[PDB]
């Protein structure tokens, strides 16, 4: 009799499949920020990390494990082999590297990652964070063979969060109570939907018809410009962004894992909307839950706003048709 | 009229002061992990960040602000000037480049000579939580420089050591670390002392069940659990370069007890003069009751002759270094 | 020496004045639901309970205290005497019985000066019905500036509305936005123009929204907000859980200085052609100083007229009250 | 096309089943305290309520539903028919009256338990209804479940009360005051003095008279207060609810999140302490997604073993006469 056998009488050895498992692929700054935020929100009963850099992977794993006393996630695993990811409800991909090469190089990474993920978690939802996110969501969708509902791109979720932060600073109101949607292509070409911006259901555009135009005395257009300038500025200042993307991703994870059916601006296949007929992924408000994107909101856009999304779809398809699978 | 004034009618513009403000000094890997953990536990109404590297400081500030939608800490500020830290309840020092030990002391004392008086100037009534290494020496140093009473100068101490210990114990037993109790005390790091007599699950003493526990005669080598606390630490540095997540979680747990006045007991570093035959002004980890006045009480653990000798030895070495420090 | 002194060496005995204290007055179904909700949200470092029924009060305190292991609120106290409430940041009034209003006024004549004596700088949050009138009564008796006297108002009404909207749309209520303003309860006003998902206006899509001639009868969503409350009283005898949760949401914003916007009852003279000292719900920014700002909702003529009629009705009652 | 269709484009209508459903049976003071505590802890994606009083059930359901904006449990259902409870991970039984006390809750359980097993054959059963140790045996007998999936709330609350009182005496948070009350829930529970400690410092070693009549500080009265304060609370407010609700939600947390934390709950103790009868008593158990996977073999003094054994004989004496 060992000490363990002297202290503890076992009733059954029958270990079960983990029921609420999340995997993060890529343990760089983004991936780890996603990991810590997911752990502090108690979303998973098992977390798996994967990367190609083996020492860094083990170290990050152990560092999380050593905080186990302060968490409610009883099993943290990692490995280069995707067997550690088996039976994940949700797999978050943050792995990634002129700049048309860059796309094909991340496609090449995805050619390896995606089939391994699918092999071990055929029923998972895929959440793509890697950039350029809209293209890479299409790539994951294409390589995986999943229905469109199970391939979600982070998209404009962070863009909108920044927008609401900035709006909140201008109005002196918590971002939670400042509503506004940045849609379309993540990053420099995103579209701020001025018609939807509100506090307490009071449309800013109705109060201030010049809102978001060049005639706007207060230049609210700057808020959206600042959304892009902020991201360049953070990179210039600290070298990367981590905390904000980690938090926005944990929020998406919460909706999926808990089947909340909250509405988030994420990247989904928008074929058949806004005059678009190519297989491209762009952000619109989506209902997120246990089967992923079940529904999307049909935002009423101005002709200018539809045109901007159309141009994005055309540019995105232009790149995609040239990619090698 | 501006859009804001059309939308919003102001009842008053009295600018008041934060009620539950926390400052983190040094926004490296440790400091920023501390920050995210504190933010995700809703412990503060204002978070202030200080560092000497101005671009890194701003970028970190901005990156947290951008996650505001997902948090309930409405104000995050930063700056090189300590005026951003005014009226903090709790100030956490994680400053100084990560790591000989005497040369580490030397450079972190010099940093503290600048940091601590600026913290005291703006937050005279704060609790100071020292994380920077060597943590026991630097807790003494903060207490000497600040002039604060003993209760308000807390060193992270063996809080992480004990958490690592409990993780490892839980792994061998198949029990959650929360339900595996055991205390690593004394000097943080290489010379810490595992108190075998206190190790238990459900009040069942492991040492009583297994008298060889922690001795060289133990066939299950439970002494390796404490050795693995030490080895774990070196291994994480080898693998990723630094520790961040575990220390950040451990610090947020201490902040929780202090901000919410919980009077929970934690292994942290406090002025141990008067215990264990120790007559010098040294800080070492014992179990301390933490609350809104910091360390209000400490637990008097019965130690074996050997365990007591190790604390005494640490106290002798630490006082040997400290007596030569120039203030 | 005692076991305590053998185990524990004390560094200092000194006790601070409470830093994040909440008081709930009235330990009925509403008061206790507010209490449990506040406790499970870790909003207070000290909770005080006050009621006139001493056995009930003691029993409720002990039951909560016996749950201390599972909570992070280390001091829970109670008493008939308001000395237990000293230095509260937030005092929540849920105690209660033209007859009924005056009976609650009489209760408030005892309660409010006692609250003020022991927490002169607190925010008051009034839950007791009829809430809009009794928030006015607390304001008058206390002598507090209007920013520190807040009525639970239409926070619950709006939460119900968002629950019903969410059910109809297949969307979580958090993403279903819509505001019920004005007088709490029967005479509340659903603001159809603000009802939206993701910034998409339902009224703009569906102009019949909120009219009697609406084929989908979306007006019934607001009627069911009123019908819901009567049904719950019919079926179980009182409402508690929803109101408790709604009050804790308000407390969170105040105690954490969030500056979120909530539909709560505030002194509305100077808006919407209202010229009397009446409290009605509009969207208000809530924080450490209570209500610092309000949102000026653009109302239709019919919406405005409903608020004005409530104002006249409330004031018609209030002018008759003896203090 | 409705407004819903005008607003929302549906990608798929593939309907789903909950992944983390919990059922509470009985919506009285205890049941609803369990429910609100479970809801505020985000343990379930679906909560089902069952009771025989139809208006009360509907009204309590509605009341919780109305606070949905402030919760993260997207569906609350209720019903008289146990089809509303299908595929529950965890079913908490709090129904029954607050020799006669036992046989009447037994009769309730003859209806309830088969109905639960029918719709959720793989669930963990958590029994709260009193007398909890007896009704846990009854649930186990009727269900045919393996013993790991039938758990009584047992002495989780007694130990929580003990730790509260200990904490008040020492000036330490109950979380940091360790002490186990085992055996029978209620009058005959056993305080394990040898395990009582702060920071692993044994109070019995520091204070040898701890738990004896010779004790000048009368620590034995702390355990007496645990036994009593329940009667005290019933006398003052009519029932207990909040503490039990909090304790049940703590157990539910460990089950639903597979935490493998140790709690004192009622389990089959035949084979321990010389006990031979099919009796349930509280010992410390490791709780996770398979219910009680393991138990801690506390080392008891001869007096302590004698006390548990006496309880086992008493309970069996009642149980042998019950008719199923
Ligand atoms: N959508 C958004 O809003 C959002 C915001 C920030 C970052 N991103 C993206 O996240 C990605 C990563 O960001 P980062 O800062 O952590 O970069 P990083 O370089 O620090 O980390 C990337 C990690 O991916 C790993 N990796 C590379 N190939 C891999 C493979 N085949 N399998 C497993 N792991 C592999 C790398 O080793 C590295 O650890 C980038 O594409 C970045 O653009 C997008
Ligand atoms: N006690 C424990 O259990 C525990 C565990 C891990 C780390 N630590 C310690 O925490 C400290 C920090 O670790 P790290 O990895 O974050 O180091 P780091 O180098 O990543 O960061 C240090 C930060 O301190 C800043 N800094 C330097 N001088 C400063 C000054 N005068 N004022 C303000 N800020 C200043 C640096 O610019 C830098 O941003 C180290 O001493 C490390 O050993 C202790
Ligand atoms: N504003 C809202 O949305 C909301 C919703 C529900 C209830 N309410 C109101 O909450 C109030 C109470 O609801 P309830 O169901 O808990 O009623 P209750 O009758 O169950 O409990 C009321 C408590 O008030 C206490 N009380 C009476 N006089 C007192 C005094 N002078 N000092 C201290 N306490 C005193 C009683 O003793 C009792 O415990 C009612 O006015 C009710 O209408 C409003
Ligand atoms: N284990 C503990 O530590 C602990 C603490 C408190 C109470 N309890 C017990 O919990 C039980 C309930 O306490 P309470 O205060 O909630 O009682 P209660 O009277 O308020 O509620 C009991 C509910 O059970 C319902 N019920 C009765 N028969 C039913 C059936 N066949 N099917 C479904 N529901 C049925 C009743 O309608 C009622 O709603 C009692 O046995 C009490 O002793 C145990
Ligand atoms: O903030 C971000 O950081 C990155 C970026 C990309 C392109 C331009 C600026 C920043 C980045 C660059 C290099 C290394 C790490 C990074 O995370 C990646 C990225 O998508 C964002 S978010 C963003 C970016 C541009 C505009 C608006 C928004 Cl909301
Ligand atoms: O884990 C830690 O990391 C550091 C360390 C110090 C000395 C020996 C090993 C590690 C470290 C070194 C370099 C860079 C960054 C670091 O955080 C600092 C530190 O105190 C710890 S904790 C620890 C250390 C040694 C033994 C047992 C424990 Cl629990
Ligand atoms: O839901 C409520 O319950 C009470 C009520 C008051 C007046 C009419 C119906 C119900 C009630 C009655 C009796 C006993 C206890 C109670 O809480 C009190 C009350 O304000 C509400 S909220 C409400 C009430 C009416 C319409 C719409 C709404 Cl949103």
């Amino acid at each position: 009799a060992t000490l363990k056998d002297q202290l503890i009488y076992n009733l059954l050895k029958e270990e079960q499949t983990p029921q609420n498992k999340i995997t993060v692929v890529g343990v760089g700054a983004v991936g780890m920020a996603c990991a810590i935020s997911i752990l502090m929100k108690d979303l998973a009963d098992e977390l798996a990390l994967v990367d190609v850099i083996e020492d860094k992977l083990k170290g990050e794993m152990m560092d999380l494990q050593h905080g186990s006393l302060f968490l409610r996630t009883p099993k943290i695993v990692s490995g280069k082999d995707y067997n550690v990811t088996a039976n994940s409800k949700l797999v978050i991909i943050t792995a990634g590297a002129s700049r048309l090469n860059l796309v094909q190089r991340n496609v090449n990474i995805f050619k390896f990652i995606i089939p391994n993920v699918v092999k071990y978690s055929p029923n998972c939802k895929l959440l793509i964070v890697s950039n350029p996110v809209d293209i890479l969501t299409y790539v994951a969708w294409k390589i995986s063979g999943f229905p469109k509902n199970r391939v979600i791109g982070s998209g404009c979720n962070l863009d909108s969060a920044r927008f609401r932060y900035l709006m909140g600073e201008r109005l002196g109101v918590h971002p939670l109570s400042c509503h506004g949607w940045v849609l379309g292509e993540h990053g420099d070409s995103s579209v701020p939907v001025w018609s939807g911006m509100n506090v307490a259901g009071v449309s800013l555009k109705t109060l201030h018809p010049d809102l978001g135009t060049d005639k706007d005395k207060e230049q609210w257009k700057e808020v959206h410009k600042q959304v892009v300038e902020s991201a360049y500025e953070v990179i210039k200042l600290k070298g990367y962004t981590s905390w904000a993307i980690g938090l926005s991703v944990a929020d998406l994870a919460e909706s999926i894992m808990k089947n909340l059916r909250r509405v988030h601006p994420v990247s989904t296949m928008i074929k058949g909307l806004y005059g678009i007929k190519d297989d491209v992924f762009l952000s619109v408000p989506c209902i997120l839950g246990q089967n992923g994107i079940s529904d999307l909101v049909k935002v009423t856009l101005t002709s200018e706003e539809e045109a901007r999304l159309k141009k994005s779809a055309d540019t995105l398809w232009g790149i995609q048709k040239e990619l090698q699978f």
